[PDB]
Parts: C-alpha cells; sequence; structure tokens
C-alpha cells in the first residue's frame, strides 16, 4: 500500500456544541447487540444522529446523540438489544420541536 507519514490537518478552538441526549444503559452476557426504531422504522444515522458509548461489554452505557434535530426527529425511540440467550426492547417517546400546523384542509 502506499504509506506516508501522519499530518494533522485540523485542529481547533473549542466550539459550542448543542446536542439532544437519549441516555441508555444495557446490560447482558454475550454483550448484546444494540439497534434503533424511530416510530418503529430502523433509524438512519449519520452526523445528525450518532450513538456514543461511554462503555461497552456487558455493561453498555451512552447516549444515541441529535446534533440540530427537526420535528422529523420527534417520535417514539425503540432499543433492541439481542444475545443469544434473548431479546429486548424498550421504547421511549422523543419531543424535540414542536410540529407544525397543517398547511392543507
Amino acid at each position: 500500500t502506499v504509506y506516508y507519514p501522519p499530518r494533522v490537518v485540523s485542529l481547533e478552538e473549542p466550539e459550542l456544541r448543542l446536542e439532544h441526549c437519549i441516555e441508555f444503559v444495557v446490560r447482558g452476557n454475550p454483550p448484546p447487540t444494540l439497534h434503533w426504531l424511530h416510530n418503529g422504522q430502523p433509524l438512519r444515522e449519520s452526523k445528525i444522529i450518532h450513538v456514543e458509548y461511554y462503555q461497552e461489554g456487558e455493561i453498555s452505557e451512552g447516549c444515541l446523540l441529535f446534533n440540530k434535530p427537526t420535528h422529523y426527529n420527534n417520535g417514539n425511540y425503540t432499543l433492541i438489544a439481542k444475545n443469544p440467550l434473548g431479546t429486548a426492547n424498550q421504547t421511549i417517546n422523543g419531543h424535540f420541536l414542536k410540529e407544525p400546523f397543517p398547511v392543507d384542509e
């Protein structure tokens, strides 16, 4: 492969960042796999929606984070966790922003 030594392209002074966090803690042995649903549908993650772990393994702890969510992010969020001995799912309601009034009759 083509090698080259390390280079820091960018490093910036601190900037404030407001995000909404859906905090979770899951236990399971063996360590469970985690999947999210938004209103029963599979959640599409990105740079706006990202999961951060403070710890993984038998105890998984962290946040599903929202950077600048819209009203479309409103609704139910379900966390499904599965391992060979079972599955588990819990649902919470997330309200981020006001749902606009309807424009049509």
